[PDB]
């Protein structure tokens, strides 16, 4: 696989790295080229970048798997292929900086898996969510079975997969698909505002919320509690936190 | 669709309150196959009330050399998933048996035979017993519960080494690394296993319940949880009529002695 840079639009707007999925003729379907190029933009991110917005060019975030490029795979090949998708999504989930996905139109299959890997999702009214692979006998291979139940619970996912059930953006915000809904206006603009806001954070804030928080929450409570006192004491004792404490306190 | 039992592959007796189950394909060292496994599941289904222990043992010089290599059936990915699951359902009747299961080990205890042995609650090993997972040689992983049960006995590190290199362990080595709780250096694992079955036979049913089922769960729980669960198992056990009867008799015999 060679990364295909043509399938993305990458820009920097102040301290926000923006990454637009750019295959609007195929509704931003993910193929290997797209995913390898995306993996690249998320590697060795320049230090002036303090947030990432992933968005879609055109009406749609992503319709998921490229059905043209539909390949033929044995059990072994499919394990390797899914694992490669996982390694790309790892660059999102474990990004050094918060990744915010601006969702609109189709957020479907691997598109939804991709939105799941981001930290914050902002949904415009037109967005919708589906896991339509089930109808073709295909389970998810892009992290969805681990990431989406953490947002929406097993039972709603299981129903989606069994019946092809679709959710709107408006239903979706209540059920856990996104933290934000923009009923009138643009997901991209709001993600950019959010990007600019999270860009003000101390780096250790990011670490603690992006890395430590999901692990603390998932631990035995006694374990998570001690891990919390440790993360907190380290955060609090950092120079940046003292500088922020003093500035505010000084007036 | 289910596989039909071949009961001729097993020799089943009842000695007092011990159901004895002898693996009986000696010409192939008690190589496991679908009908033996189905017959096995049958013996452990609806085990009559008079039975208070199960000894599984091998006819011949060997316990089991594992999967019958003359009886390989070609299987796609889905089929091999279904087939693995099938074997798991047989071993669940050992692990979750209502009475304790003791495996008498001698000669070959390898591959599926080790996995069978792992499902048992207690293993007694004669000097000749030897342990291996030769499957890795053949490009293949275990499908009989071994990656779950065995590391709990001997740890991942020793398992991983056995699989990557074909390392074999004797009965003497094995009692030390965790393969068996007992070693019989002279005489017979069967004889020992049968005296153990007579001994567990004396236990109250709720003791078998707490030990066989609750204990593993409590021990792998997070500590605060296993602990509350222990208090709960403990109080139920202790407040049961069989327990009180035994405590009555224990304190009536010391007041008989005085």
């Amino acid at each position: 696989t060679i990364a295909d840079p043509s399938t993305l639009v990458v820009d920097t707007v102040g301290p926000v790295l923006t990454i637009g999925l750019n295959r609007p003729k195929k509704r931003n379907a993910l193929n290997d080229g797209l995913m390898a190029a995306l993996k690249d933009c998320l590697t060795d991110i320049p230090d002036q970048i303090r947030a990432v917005v992933i968005h879609g060019i055109g009406d749609h975030f992503s319709a998921g798997l490229d059905l043209s490029e539909l390949r033929e795979r044995d059990a072994t090949e499919g394990l390797v292929h899914s694992q490669t998708w996982h390694r790309v999504f790892d660059k999102i989930q474990y990004c050094r900086v918060p990744v915010i996905a601006a969702l609109k139109g189709a957020v479907i299959g691997g598109g939804l898996e991709l939105a799941c890997a981001a930290h914050i999702r902002v949904a415009e009214a037109s967005a919708y969510y589906a896991l339509p692979e089930g109808s073709r006998g295909i389970f998810v291979g892009g992290g969805g079975s681990v990431r989406l139940p953490r947002l929406i619970g097993v039972a709603r996912m299981a129903d989606m997969m069994l019946t092809g059930r679709v959710y709107s953006a408006a239903e979706g915000v209540v059920h856990g698909f996104s933290q934000y809904l923009i009923e009138n206006g643009s997901a991209y603009d709001k993600a950019l505002e959010l990007g600019n806001r999270v860009a003000q954070n101390a780096p250790l804030t990011n670490f603690a919320v992006l890395q430590a928080l999901p692990m603390i929450a998932e631990a035995n409570p006694q374990t998570g509690l001690l891990m919390e006192s440790l993360m907190a004491t380290v955060a609090q004792s950092d120079q940046e936190a003292k500088t922020r404490i003093r500035a505010f306190l000084d007036h």
